[PDB]
């Protein structure tokens, strides 16, 4: 080919991909960009 391809990498990690897809049946694949480790004890201030 003429360009760089990402298919052989996934071919390399295929067995791990299968196993991981099987291990995350009950977990939540993904992340939310709102939770932060300090947002539980924060106070919000609004100024007019």
């Amino acid at each position: 080919a003429k360009n760089m391809n990402v298919r052989p990498l996934l071919n390399y990690f295929e067995p791990l991909f299968t196993w991981l897809k099987d291990q995350n049946k009950n977990s939540f694949v993904g992340w939310s960009t709102d939770w932060s480790p300090y947002a539980d004890q924060s106070i919000k201030v609004r100024i007019s």
